[PDB]
């Protein structure tokens, strides 16, 4: 039960792989390639 793009989180360890909770915002921003 992890989080995905536009899922909503608080800490970096609150989303699935290839995702990162935005520090300025509050959601998992997928950044695998970019």
């Amino acid at each position: 039960e992890c989080r995905k793009m536009f899922g909503g989180c608080s800490v970096d360890s609150d989303c699935c792989a290839h995702l990162g909770c935005k520090p300025t915002l509050k959601y998992c921003a997928w950044d695998g390639t970019f």
